[PDB]
């Protein structure tokens, strides 16, 4: 039944990650090395990220927290055999840590466990020894990093490393060297997990074992919009070696009929970061970036190298998005009469015409409330200094279509 | 023949150079960053220039290998421009609407030319007028992407640290920058396929272009033969603990060597050849506010041990430890980039050809002097456009064969 | 009791502040590149968490002015408004196709109003139709322009770096960067004609908005009159040794202090009181890293020298000297950056022992409460994203001798 | 005796170019950049080079003067001396501790080395043995500040900048960059006691080093007198409205000129930047930017109050400067088929005739195309200060063309 069938249709069930651990360890120094803006406050970010999950809840949708996931997963040693038989080597540990850090971790409870694999783990949290301590002097003499395993802060953004598409997910070749140990643990899931081990569902594009090269695709850049069309923002994070090779598979499958590929300017980002529907008909927008958009339709014909050709739209991106959809018209809230700045895209959609965004684009909010639109409001203080909004922060699992 | 790398500063026969070409062609003050290159260069002048000094060496008896004659002599084994090709041209790399396309023309080219193209990359330009390529051309022209097919090399240049002589044998340099990766293939390639090395004996300590590698990654800059079975690989930024904590056990594991000396180098810039260079048995150039900050690990092996080795911290200046090892008192150091320095320069990563002999840039005078001062033959070329490429002599060699010291 | 601070631990009796206001509306991400400020924030959360802050100091006793409210009140003087816009409007600054229209709208101005512009800053939007600002609003929508007539002061915010109190007298600071020059001119014509400052006795040591003042900066959060005639100032950063030589030599000529201790900090780019603040009489918090590297040097008078004083270096560590200083045996130090990482330097002294911090820094806070110190917090979610605490958010100007 | 600059293409017959000097020396990696230089270049090649275009001029009959002889020359007049000095050397820049020492100094020195050292800056190093100068190698060393007395002004090598001769008229720039104001002051003094200017005839539309010009911000490199009353200026990053403005109602007022385009820049260059002319009507371009330019055209007008009126227009930038100066439309080049080069900011020895970098094969060849003779100099050095001829430049005295 597993199928995200649209952006707008009615959610049921989403994937999380709350903050923690992982951004523990975050540090004024540390900060870009581990790809987070600002150094945020653990605690309050927690009581934040829980409070927007429950708002979604209290709305009969259930939520998936990846934690729990990962906890239970592991809570099987064939699976946790596999986590581990890949996330411990010579190569990313070092061979004189190997044996030492896979025991001590496999000796902790099934929640302790999932906290580090996703928070990391610091040579600190280990026993003395000869090597641990080696790797003490180094963090301490010259200031390398201190990391057996690294913190992932980015999980938190579940929205860009997996995606829901029609009856069908992708395992993502993420963009920046950190994030790709996000992916892993997550396939971990899906692959184990009994909320999935029986699913039914196909895998699109994607595998953790490969290497994928230039190929890069995150979960952000993708919008199954229903009528089997899908959105894929190409360009920053999401690349032609990656994206042609979905839109290919998609085909390949009955999954989808035809891809629209939105070119993103480069002269960092995301579709759903400058492009976010609310409604049916309605669509926030970041002007600046989309009235810059390049239109280009995959769509599979038989008389192709690849099975696939390739226009370039003749309309802008709204238009060409505006028909694909079955509309003429896109109501447009553009953000980016103005008390101050907000940039208030990247809202997610609980139902048609239902928002969770920040209880600080008080501007943009009110416009959303003025189109026809309940906004449901969570807190930006902390959770908002991740640049991340409510549609970053979730992956849909189970969405339903819009007729 | 036996290949080997014994010393920083033994008689010097045979070097693996590259020189630039069309990688820098390609360069502009908008795509040089992301090519990790730091300045546009007068490629053609560059060129006359590294031939200076690519002759120089050769014109005092070296054997000098060009990369691209190498490249472009192996490239003609169709064993090798196919195994090269399978593992280049791909979907991942290249994309599905030009693999047949782009390596079916590259296959057409005359073979000079496609060692061209493999070093400098390959727009949609180069292509044939094509519904494929055009895309490419029409998504660069209009969204601002990279036209890049196959992406430039201008680094090859830099033919030090894409792969190390460490003794009887070499290192298949897993590079830092997700750029460069795509240059040990090439450097393999040769290594695997060209007449001179596929018949010469010597081993592989670490490496593969076909395996991930993940955290460990291995510069050759960083890694320094100094004779007397010992290797000092610099740890800092390119170099990581775990490419080291192996290249050492494989290095041990066959009595290529006895003791490695990781120089813990701090907050992870620069390469240690560059603030730290050899001179001659017991000289040695030194950019001092960087040099004084490392510290010494001695790691050596170890039966007593799981993993077979055993690592020590040193209390003694890294001079100091270096000293010891080569059995010396201690060593004479000129130091580099407030006295009666006329104008500001950094002598340091000058190659040496032979003890007592050794290639520098010409614009660095005052380091040259006392370079010349403390008794050495220094050998100058043009840092207008080579230099600029912040890179020097050593940065600029691979050395194949250098004789040990005694 | 006349104006005055005399500690940095001491009881706060009269501080000065200024909340986020109509500048902070303006900044947008493409422009706190260039106004000295990291993010841009919640500005109606910011005011929340200031006010906070004030009471919070209020509730306790401290006569809390506010420059918004002090600056709206000097206005009413005629005399006064004429002296702030004869220097803030100039055809240097402003513009002579702009100086009549906006400096006429400005006086049209209600009080509460004008001054919200004058911290806030001027857009051509706020202008009535024209020529003059339309080709403005043309400048900077075709080919993305500073739209601004006047500039926006986000940073006025940080009350203690436009100005110090330094015992009996107040420098007028000529701070360092252009986005803060401005902030001034405003502190200053305050001082001068507010009725409240207008009229008591206290000396001018350094400093004129009105001087062209060159490689002469020097910021508030540099300069600690610790007490006891002692007063380090942290040199090299913002505050340059320019000023300091000189701010030295007009306090020894009027007695203000016996001692400059420069605590002279290494060149990186972070004023002295965001590495090292007082929590007691003998108490500090202390970024380590930037604290172990800094080099005091000692002035003093000198009857005889030319200019009036002799440097000579310290050879304890700075710690050490200002210990030695106020004639402490040893300072308590707790350090700042085990649960997250934290920074808590910058917490302000409401009394010995009483501080005011951020709720982030629960860590260091705790130290802080076992140290024989009590906590008072407020919201860093904001007010911290800008680049300071308690230490910055305050400009004490009546404090006791400790 | 008379002065002016009446084209871009006319018969070049005095231009001021400065050779890199003392100040390059001192340029470090770790302070290139607070200097405002993008690399540190080899100074004794640079020296060469500079010397040959130097030459290449001086050989086709025009008159260069250098800012280091001319400098000397007027030093050994005492007054232009107490001139400079007086306004170089205060307790604010060079700090009371050193004043004394550092003035009494360089007035023991010779001409030829003491303007040497003004254009070069002094260091404590610099200084006679003294406990003044230690204390800052005390400092340098210890701490990582500056002990800079004078700051060293490597861009003086770009003379387009500073001044600008229009029309028997010249301004004294307020450069951008509080690190380049420094020049002005030299310059100024030369024009003002040099018996080779306090002698010609010339007015001075725009400019005092006495004057603090807010953001009244002026460059030479945004400044092209045409010919017939245009004058292009780009208004951007580095010249702003503020003067611009002035800059027009001074030029105005005095018959000087009958129009100003400003050339709206896009935000973040010269003018002469990325427009330059080659001839008649032959320029070169750099597309990115110069497609993007918003001009302005800047007239006089009895029948207002400041007295000029600006319309935008819609026209490209291109299109205005032809029709402005009655040509059909601009023959263009443009730069910016083997590798990349920026060919532009050349400058005309005459209308037709240019100085260009060697390294520019390929522009160079389409300027020939062009029909324009291009004299090379080397670019190993001199081109890593990222200006080319044009930069290098002060056209004093150049024929009109129309």
């Amino acid at each position: 039944k597993l199928g995200v069938h649209s952006e707008a249709g009615k959610l049921r069930k989403v994937m999380v990650c709350s903050p923690g651990l992982a951004h523990q360890r975050l540090t004024p120094s540390n900060c870009d090395e581990l790809l987070f803006d600002d150094v945020i406050w653990v605690n309050q970010a927690k009581r934040d990220h829980f409070d927007f999950v429950t708002k979604m809840r209290e709305r009969g949708i259930d939520v998936l927290e990846m934690h729990n996931l990962l906890t239970e997963t592991i809570q099987n040693p064939e699976a946790l055999k596999w986590i581990l038989d890949r996330k411990i080597t010579a190569d990313s540990v070092g061979l004189g840590l190997t044996s030492e850090l896979r025991s001590w971790l496999e000796s902790l409870e099934p929640r302790k466990l999932a906290e580090y694999l996703i928070g990391g783990v610091a040579a600190d949290d280990l026993p003395a020894s000869e090597g641990a301590n080696i790797l003490k002097m180094y963090r301490e003499y010259l200031g390398h990093s201190s990391f057996l395993l690294p913190p992932l802060p980015n999980t938190q953004f579940t929205r860009d490393t997996t995606c829901w598409i029609y009856g069908g997910v992708t395992l993502n070749p993420m963009y920046w060297p950190a994030r790709r140990q996000e992916t892993l643990l997550t396939t971990a899931i899906y692959k184990f997990h009994p909320e999935f081990a029986n699913a039914e569902f196909e895998i699109w594009y994607g595998d953790p074992d490969k290497d994928h090269g230039s190929s890069t695709l995150e979960g952000g850049d993708v919008m199954p919009i229903g009528n089997g069309v899908v959105l894929i923002g190409m360009g920053e994070r999401s690349s032609r070696q990656a994206i042609g090779q979905v839109a290919q598979s998609l085909f390949a499958k009955g999954a989808a009929e035809r891809v629209i590929v939105a070119g993103l300017p480069k002269s960092a980002m995301h579709l759903a970061t400058v492009f976010s529907f609310c409604d049916r008909d309605l669509v926030t927008v970041f002007p600046e970036v989309v009235k810059e958009i390049v239109p280009f339709s995959l769509r599979p014909d038989p008389s192709s190298p690849y099975g696939m050709n390739i226009r370039r739209e003749e309309k802008t991106f709204l238009e060409v998005v505006a028909e694909s959809l079955g509309l003429k018209k896109l109501r447009v809230v553009e953000t980016g009469e103005r008390e101050q700045w907000d940039d208030g895209n990247n809202v997610v959609c609980l139902e048609p015409g239902v928002v969770v965004g920040y209880d600080r684009n008080t501007y943009t909010n009110t416009l959303l409330r003025k189109a026809g639109v309940e906004v449901i409001t969570i807190s930006a203080s902390e959770l908002g200094r991740g640049r991340g909004g409510g549609h970053c922060m979730t992956c849909p699992i189970v969405r339903d279509p819009i007729d």
